[PDB]
């Protein structure tokens, strides 16, 4: 109908003007006036996008649910609410709608590198490294297989591999900066803390450093026996939303 299409349409160009608000009520709305439309699983599914840019994740969450109902191996439903999952630290719920993802396409390449990550984070180092060969064997050139490699090695404790793969990475793009805090981290796990300080500073001239890396130098300042420097470095951090739990902790050992 026109109303149900006109409500479509509101929310598309509210969507444009970056009103969120208004475009979950038009949805809302849409699938109010047309309650057993079978085109509304779309609309749910968009809702769903727009509830996580709100920060409405539990909301998001049921929107994504009922739109994936009648279509259990939809591609766009189940990485979004993969990646939803991932985000409310669903770990098992995320690993699960990627199996449901990756036994549709195999050669997903999105699914794979996610759920190669989750692998790593979940001490399963040989799936994870079975996952990103599965990236480089339908596309060669990918950057982030390499570095899915480069993490597991590291969090394996093959600090050698994970450094070559770092090193050549860095030779290829000299200049991608979120490299040097991949490397930076690796040296730290190493005890390698001045090369580490190396890479860091590498990255604080150049560019604009995450605040995992202010995590890092404060961590790095802490082992250097330099405890107000460091909490200097972690409120940083704390101010740019690192986890306030592990802030408040890391804080509290430089308040000797």
């Amino acid at each position: 109908g026109q109303s149900y299409e006109e409500l479509i349409e509101k929310s598309y160009d509210f969507v444009d003007k970056g009103d969120l608000v208004s475009a979950e009520e038009s949805l809302k709305a849409a699938m109010r006036k047309e309650p057993a439309n079978p085109l509304n699983y779309a609309l749910l599914t968009n809702l769903g996008t727009i509830q996580r840019r709100q920060g409405k994740l539990q909301e998001a969450l049921i929107s994504y649910t009922s739109a994936l109902s009648g279509h259990t191996k939809n591609i766009t439903i189940l990485e979004n609410r993969a990646s939803l999952y991932t985000e409310l630290g669903e770990t098992e719920k995320a690993l699960n709608d990627y199996n449901t993802l990756l036994i549709e396409n195999p050669e997903h390449q999105e699914a794979l590198y996610c759920r190669g990550l989750l692998y790593i984070q979940l001490q399963n180092y040989m799936w994870a490294e079975q996952d990103f060969d599965k990236i480089l064997e339908v596309n060669e050139k990918s950057v982030r297989a390499r570095l899915g490699h480069a993490i597991l090695e590291k969090m394996r404790g093959n600090y050698d591999e994970s450094e070559r793969i770092f090193n050549y990475l860095i030779s290829e793009m000299p200049r991608d900066w979120i490299l040097y805090e991949g490397r930076a981290d690796l040296y730290f796990m190493m005890g390698k803390n001045a090369r580490a300080m190396a890479d860091i500073e590498k990255v604080f001239t150049e560019s604009e450093p995450t605040a995992n890396l202010y995590v890092l130098r404060g961590k790095i300042k802490l082992a250097q026996y330099e405890k107000e420097r460091a909490a200097l470095d972690f409120k940083k951090a704390e101010s740019m939303g690192y986890n306030k739990e592990v802030i408040k902790e890391l804080l509290k050992l430089t308040m000797n």
